[PDB]
């Protein structure tokens, strides 16, 4: 978060992958496929 503007109702959908905002979900579904690349698992499982 920030100091600022803080308790103000940011969008409805916000993506947790890095933190941007969207005033329409569909926006947020497709835009969640730009996070389709970096992954927290380095091995690659059996
Ligand atoms: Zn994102």
């Amino acid at each position: 978060g920030s100091s600022g503007s803080s308790g103000t109702g940011e969008k409805p959908y916000e993506c947790s992958i890095c933190g941007k905002s969207f005033t329409k979900k569909s926006q947020l579904h497709v835009h969640q496929q730009i996070h389709t690349g970096e992954k927290p698992s380095g091995p690659s499982s059996g």
